[PDB]
C-alpha cells in the first residue's frame, strides 16, 4: 500500500494529560511552522497563547515564525504545554 501527508501528529500535554493534536501548514507555506501549533492548541485545547507555554526539550517555544523541524518537533513527537485550561465556574 502507500501512505503520506503533510501535516504532522504531535501530542500536547496541558492539564497533567495528553492532548494528540494534528498540525498543518498555513495554506500557504510549504511546511507548517510552530504559528500553526499554537493556533491548534487554542483551537482545539481551547487555551489562548497568552496563557498556554509550549516547552520542548526544556526550552521555552516562543518563536511561530520558527519551523517545527527546527526546534526539533517533528510528526511523532510530544510537546509539554504550560498554562491554565477553561475550569471553574466563572461569571465576571
Amino acid at each position: 500500500g502507500s501512505s503520506g501527508s503533510s501535516g504532522l501528529t504531535v501530542t500536547v500535554t496541558h492539564s497533567n494529560e495528553k492532548h494528540d493534536l494534528h498540525v498543518t501548514s498555513q495554506q500557504g507555506s510549504s511546511e507548517p511552522v510552530v504559528q500553526d501549533l499554537a493556533q491548534v492548541v487554542e483551537e482545539v485545547i481551547g487555551v489562548p497563547q497568552s496563557f498556554q507555554k509550549l516547552i520542548f526539550k526544556g526550552k521555552s517555544l516562543k518563536e511561530m515564525e520558527t519551523p517545527l523541524s527546527a526546534l526539533g518537533i517533528q510528526d511523532g513527537c510530544r510537546v509539554m504545554l504550560i498554562g491554565k485550561k477553561n475550569s471553574g465556574p466563572s461569571s465576571g
